[PDB]
């Protein structure tokens, strides 16, 4: 009977933001990052995904949000899923069912809380019992952002030098993530993007200012890790804003150049500038898109968003606490 | 008899653009840089104007191109002819007659032209019988960019140190100048321009990334000069075209950023890379604003302009030879 038969797990894993920046790879194939990142986990937005093995099943499949995905989204999982199959030593196609509470639309990335959940709902449907590590390493092969989101909090992705060594790991914050707040501000361009994967590799293995984010970014790791550790808002506001734009200057440097900003990125920057002026400590950051995340204490959040209000419509601003605690497992 | 009386002059001086960018100041009212910087002197755009002084005159008019100026426009050129009247000894107000062919509204700068034009009509209408020097120390106190529009060819601004040690001075080409053009694609921006002197002066003061600038400076500058003396076109136009890039990438440090880059500007990029991919030589540059300048040879100019009309409308194409001879007086 199927239900003496199948081995299924259903996980829950929330996005986090990369805070001091993931940008080019040492390897593509395997996801092994130029540098360390650091990110905070955020409680409003994840992905839940349940996974189901089945042995009479021909060809994996994936509803994602109730929809049937087919084309290169179904291969990029089938791909993932013959990983998973090969480290868990089955054979068995599977069924995916997998639901984003991230607005991607909007613009915001699910590729995170996706890997992670269905890392997570794998190691539960097929009992590998992985560490947080090599669960970790289990994401970070689908996507690298993915493996910081195996927890909560601050969170970091130490680069290693191969596929058993590059994984995520918590950062003691004592507590800190419980008095801060990210807000996005969702940004409508009307060219399309390029996508991240082509676009860090571009400019990793192109940019005139490359060496520029390298000579640099272990200062801004070890900063922002010393700013975490004494609770010091504004000192790691600062390496962070000062790191995200590094990044994005390095794309300029590109063959050719390209950006991910916009106009409307740069008024978001602008009344971050003078909600600091005003009193009110925060910071922006930029990923691989316009939109424009700002951490902020939670004291400040309601602050911030009014100002932002003078310039930006309701429907464009969205905000999350940082979620303590890491990936879920449902029932 | 008013004949017997006034004093008057009339010159053509063309623009000129910074191949080797003028990015920050040193000393703001008196416009000395904080660098060096190297131009190209276009033979289809300038200025010519007369100046009139003479003693009933109860303040300075301006007409630019047979219009009446008026407002800030009007107060900075008076303020530029107290300094003129004050260099000279006179103390008669002026008429000035100017007109542009420059396509301003297009968002070309005619600041290197005008005070260039003013400056030798200056001279002239009062027999202060200036060298090259002089010459060029009056028109950079009214804008930086105008010291270099002294001379045809190849300028180089020699930054010094006080209003006395800071002009441009004319590079040895050995008519390199003549093998080359220059295309002007022009870009309609929505937002409103970050206005230059603003602009420069917020990034010299206040950019994280300025310090990078500053640190390949000397040796863009080194480099340039050597491509120049060795008619190596490919060396020149890699210098300047990272140079360039630079530049803007400064401005993303600022507090708070912006950019003078629009999405338009990086599909001229990108149609650039694929004009040298195809076996045409030629090197993008951006000044203060969104429009994309190709320095290239004259034997692939058309070359050039085919590809880009691909992309891009025939009224954004504007071409011009750069002209080997300096500032002119008429007659």
């Amino acid at each position: 009977h199927m239900l003496e038969m199948i081995k299924s797990g259903k996980a829950r894993a929330h996005t986090n933001i990369a805070l001091i920046k993931y940008w080019g790879k040492k390897d593509e194939a395997l996801i092994i990052p130029m540098n360390n990142s650091i990110s905070v986990t955020l409680e409003k937005f994840y992905t839940e995904t349940k996974v189901t093995f089945n042995d009479q099943l021909t060809q994996d499949q994936f509803w994602l949000n109730g929809e049937k995905v087919s084309g290169k989204e179904l291969e990029k999982i089938s791909k993932y899923m013959d990983i998973v199959r090969n480290r868990a030593g089955i054979d068995w196609y599977a069924e995916i069912e997998s639901d984003n509470f991230v607005p991607t639309a909007a613009g915001l990335a699910s590729s995170a809380s996706a890997y992670a959940a269905l890392a997570a709902a794998c190691n539960q449907a097929l009992d590998m019992q992985l560490s947080d590590k090599d669960l970790s390493r289990l994401a970070r092969i689908g996507s690298g952002s993915a493996s910081r989101s195996i927890y909560g909090g601050f969170a970091e992705w130490e680069k290693g030098y191969s596929d058993e060594t590059s994984y995520a790991v918590p950062l003691e914050s004592n507590h800190f993530e419980d008095d801060l707040a990210m807000i996005f501000v969702v940004i409508n361009q009307h060219s399309k993007k390029v996508p991240s994967r082509y676009g860090m590799s571009l400019t990793r293995n192109t940019s005139r200012f490359y060496q520029y984010w390298l000579d640099h970014i272990d200062e801004d790791l070890a900063e922002a890790k010393a700013a975490i550790q004494d609770k010091d808002f504004k000192r790691l506001g600062e390496v962070i804003e000062e790191n995200g734009l590094r990044m994005h200057a390095t794309n300029l440097g590109s063959t050719p150049p390209f950006t991910y900003l916009v106009q409307e990125s740069y008024d978001v920057m602008a009344l971050v500038h003078e909600c600091r002026e005003a009193g009110y400590p925060c910071y922006f950051t930029m990923d691989a898109g316009p939109n424009v995340k700002i951490l902020v204490e939670k004291k400040n959040k309601q602050q911030i968003i009014d100002k932002l209000l003078t310039q930006f419509d309701n429907n464009q601003i969205i905000d999350s606490d940082i979620i303590a605690t890491g990936i879920e497992i449902i029932e």
